[PDB]
């Protein structure tokens, strides 16, 4: 487990802090809001300090009242966060008296999801339950809307709350750096960071065992075009592992930390008049913080804007906020400026300015040419690069030194004018088998998994990409007949355009359904007639058989792909086949469907 800083009240207490603000975050959603929040104490007379629960013991939390006009927010995103289990678990656990806690919550969900919020709205609940005061009310954040706005929505009426509770006084501050830039004009090459991401040179020289902190670079023994036509680009890709101690299971995932464009890190640099070999570091203006540097340091601008920062996703309010300084004609810095509007032309130029047209920081500095912000500034203010994860295409049972990966290359027209290419998947296309093409790599381990016996039927539902856990899936089902043991149906339900365009493993597909690996291979091509063909539509078709492996075969469910209308269209289907053969009324088919994911039968993989 990991090994808990001291008390953050006690840290609190030496730092002149009266608030503090815990993240759970996932893909650092969360934690920049938390960021946010903890820099606004500062405009209200207070300090502040941002803080991943997972290095605390939250038990402190009942010291939290020593501290005059205290108060703890947490910023919590649901999937609880990994970075949240301790948290939760404790909070669960706990019996602790919070009395005289003042707390608030802001949650990150998505409503195209199952439990919306769940972690925030438990939260919430709990420290209420404990003892602890709300000072302003759950925050309920849907990032199938926009997220950003219902942050800004929430923080706007928050602050107020807080000064008129503990009766302090909104100020209106200017500009305020968190980091100071360090230029470093003599430098051992060998102190340089150059893209890993923990121990300097962990790249170069690699040292299980290998995580999220320290990936493994695995390399690309494979990479071909797995779809048939040539409207899009869809991609296998066979990494190697060998060697690497890493263990994995057909479901779980694989995560990877891609290079940004090379050309759009180069013209970033030119129209910002910078020089991007500078080597230096940004310095934390706090010494007591352990966050010592935004990103690995020293390192180069380059290196910084190529392997550490978010370049391509539209910046948030308040990085844009922040640029409006650097603005010299007066339009473009009064725009700028108001992005951050909780309402209004400002607000509305915000939603369709910068994210319906997904215009990147480059697209933002071309489009609004009086803006030349600080090569440093900028970079102290971009989101971190995130890794990205695929659902692992290959079953360990079969192949243990390969994760393969089935992805579509993202390249699509922006309302910006400009064409948006996807960082991870136009990197992971680049990279061609060998001075030998290497992937930084880790595995996250799922709860999406084939049912322990080999008896148990399975029903498969991934169109498009959709179909990646399941070719790994199958391989498994396959080697288990091969090995002597009894498989249960095992039934796949696919979908693509055309057989010709993108049928993805098609000629694998073929063969385990030949060879009876698959019972049942119903694919649904999607255009190649004049109505829809998709796979619930084969669902239903098959209603009465597939009612019989669920109701009195114990049939595992697993559906795969698209979760904002996939997923959803697949579940009512599901309810429908239930309403009809339980028999039993809506209502009740569908306590019967979230029942079966509650008791492991209908798991789910799906992102958008
Ligand atoms: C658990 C999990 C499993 C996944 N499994 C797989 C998988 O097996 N295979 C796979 O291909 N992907 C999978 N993904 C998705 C994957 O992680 C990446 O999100 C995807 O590959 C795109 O990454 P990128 O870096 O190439 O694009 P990015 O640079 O991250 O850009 C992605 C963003 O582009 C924007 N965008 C895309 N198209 C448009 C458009 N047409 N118009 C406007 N905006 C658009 C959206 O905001 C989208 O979020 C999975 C994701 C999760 C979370
Ligand atoms: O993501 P990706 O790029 O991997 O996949 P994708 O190619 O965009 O979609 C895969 C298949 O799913 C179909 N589909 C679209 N909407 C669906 C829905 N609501 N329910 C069931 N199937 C649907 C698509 O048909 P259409 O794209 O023809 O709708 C296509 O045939
Ligand atoms: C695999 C996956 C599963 C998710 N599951 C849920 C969920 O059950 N409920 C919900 O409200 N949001 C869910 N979301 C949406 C996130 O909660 C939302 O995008 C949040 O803003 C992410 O914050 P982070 O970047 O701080 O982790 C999911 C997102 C992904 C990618």
């Amino acid at each position: 487990p990991p090994v808990k800083e001291s008390s953050f009240v006690e840290k609190m207490k030496k730092t002149g802090r009266n608030i503090i603000v815990f993240y759970g975050s996932q893909t650092g959603t969360a934690e920049e809001f938390a960021n946010r929040l903890s820099k606004d104490a500062h405009r209200y007379g207070m300090r502040g300090m941002s803080a991943d629960p997972e290095e605390y013991d939250l038990a402190d939390l009942s010291s939290l009242p020593e501290i005059d006009k205290s108060l703890v927010v947490f910023c919590m995103a649901t999937y609880p966060t990994d970075n949240a289990q301790d948290f939760y678990d404790w909070l669960q656990e706990t019996d602790v008296d919070l009395t005289g806690v003042k707390f608030a919550v802001f949650g990150l969900g998505n409503k195209t999801y199952e439990h919306f919020n769940a972690m925030g709205k438990y939260v919430d609940q709990r420290l209420e339950q404990l003892g602890a005061q709300r000072i302003f009310e759950l925050g309920l954040g849907d990032d199938d809307g926009n997220l950003e706005e219902d942050f800004i929505t929430w923080r706007e009426q928050f602050w107020p709350a807080v000064c008129e509770f503990f009766g302090v006084e909104a100020t209106e501050e200017s500009s305020i750096r968190q980091y100071e830039l360090v230029v470093h004009e003599d430098m051992d090459v060998a102190k340089v960071y150059t893209g890993e991401m923990g121990r300097l040179k962990s790249y170069e020289n690699q040292k299980p065992p290998f995580d999220a902190k320290n990936p493994f670079l695995a390399a690309v023994t494979a990479n071909r075009k797995l779809n048939q036509g040539t409207e899009r680009h869809l991609m296998h890709l066979e990494l190697d592992i060998s060697d690497s101690k890493i263990r994995y299971e057909s479901g779980d995932h694989v995560a990877v930390y891609p290079a940004n464009d090379s050309a759009l890190v180069n013209q970033i640099g030119e129209i910002l008049g910078a020089d991007l070999d500078v080597i230096m570091s940004l310095n934390n203006l706090d010494e007591e913080s352990n966050k010592k540097h935004p990103f690995p340091c020293p390192t180069t601008y380059r290196t910084a804007l190529t392997y550490y920062l978010d370049i391509t996703n539209p910046p948030r309010t308040n990085v844009l906020y922040e640029l409006a300084q650097y603005a010299s004609e007066p339009s473009e810095q009064e725009h700028l400026h108001k992005m951050a509007s909780s309402s209004g032309e400002g607000k509305e130029l915000y939603l369709s300015w910068v994210v319906e047209a997904r215009r990147h920081i480059l697209a933002i500095l071309q489009d609004y040419p009086s803006l030349r912000p600080p090569i440093d500034h900028l970079c102290e203010l971009l989101p971190r690069l995130q890794a990205r994860y695929y659902s692992i295409a290959s079953s360990s049972k079969v192949h243990p030194n390969s994760v393969h990966i089935c992805a579509v290359a993202v390249e699509y027209e922006a309302k910006s004018g400009r064409v948006n290419k996807g960082v991870a998947t136009s990197w992971l296309r680049a990279k061609e088998p060998a001075g030998r093409a290497l992937v930084p790599m880790f595995v996250r381990k799922s709860q999406f998994r084939l049912p322990f016996k080999s008896t148990t039927p399975v029903i498969m539902v991934g169109p498009g990409t959709g179909i990646a856990p399941f070719m790994g899936f199958i391989q498994e089902r396959a080697w288990l007949r091969e090995q002597g043991k009894e498989v249960g149906e095992t039934l796949l339900y696919y979908g693509c355009r055309r057989s010709d365009e993108d049928y993805l493993y098609r000629e694998e597909l073929a063969r385990f359904h030949k060879d009876g690996a698959l019972t049942q291979l119903n694919v649904a091509f999607s255009r190649e007639q004049a109505h829809k063909v998709y796979v619930q539509h084969l669902l239903k078709r098959d209603r009465e058989h597939l009612w019989k492996l669920i109701h009195e075969g114990g049939a595992h469910i697993y559906v795969c792909g698209d979760a904002r209308n996939m997923a959803k269209d697949v579940q009512n289907t599901f309810y429908d086949i239930v309403a009809e053969f339980g028999p039993m009324e809506h209502t009740q088919a569908v306590d019967y469907v979230k029942k079966l994911m509650t008791k492991g039968r209908y798991s789910l993989d799906v992102w958008s």
